[PDB]
């Protein structure tokens, strides 16, 4: 007999930028009809209304960025993971909801709806534009339509309560401004244009009811 035994040893492969068969491939085919709108965004969304709405900058303040990290990492191992069970910071989550549209293979708004958005934002009759930005909003694509949608849906809510997180619809307009369009670093290089753009976005969510909520004109 006699027989004893020494254990096992192996080394751990390499390690990329990052490693999954879904950054490669387009939201329209990570997501199903049944659902287009990530789960990902959705439970950093649902999570933070949950967990209050009032946590001081959501998105201007982050904090730590390690929380982020196992965010993503533990959600890609596991899509079943509770972010709950983890009990993270508020602001760590808001972060890593963002991180997941930058990561995007393309912009949230296509380019064939660049001059669309701003030609509907400078327009003189308040309600006009609106509709415009209501119409035009129809175009966006089929996958992302529903996501800026529901991502909007939130923001507001958090413009509502800028007396806490001292953030409204023009501050997360901004803050998000980054990811929503990232354009080159010289934008001058041409003619430059009022700062229009900004005032797009804000809108769209001061007014993301009146859409199709039709909530009275706020203001």
């Amino acid at each position: 007999g006699s027989s004893g035994s020494s254990g096992k040893n192996f080394n751990p492969p390499t390690r990329r930028n990052w490693e999954s068969n879904y950054f490669g491939m387009p939201l329209q085919d990570l997501v199903t009809a049944e659902k287009p709108i990530p789960l990902f965004v959705e439970k950093c969304v649902e999570f933070i209304e949950d967990t209050g709405l009032c946590t001081e900058g959501l998105y201007r303040v982050s904090g730590n960025k390690t929380d982020q990290d196992n965010i993503q990492k533990q959600f890609d191992q596991d899509h079943n993971i509770n972010l709950v069970s983890m009990e993270v910071t508020v602001n760590a989550v808001a972060g890593a909801l963002k991180a997941f549209f930058a990561d995007l293979p393309d912009p949230l708004i296509p380019y064939s709806l660049h001059p669309e958005l701003l030609e509907a934002a400078k327009i003189p009759d308040k309600t006009e534009r609106l509709h415009a930005l209501k119409e035009i909003v129809k175009k966006f694509h089929p996958v992302n339509y529903d996501v800026f949608r529901y991502v909007i849906t939130h923001l507001n809510r958090v413009s509502q309560q800028h007396k806490i997180n001292l953030m409204t619809a023009d501050n997360l307009s901004i803050c998000f401004w980054p990811t929503l369009m990232r354009p080159d670093f010289e934008n001058r290089e041409f003619l430059s244009t009022t700062k229009i753009h900004q005032s797009v976005v804000e809108t769209f969510i001061q007014q993301c009811q009146f859409f199709f909520y039709n909530g009275e004109i706020v203001e």
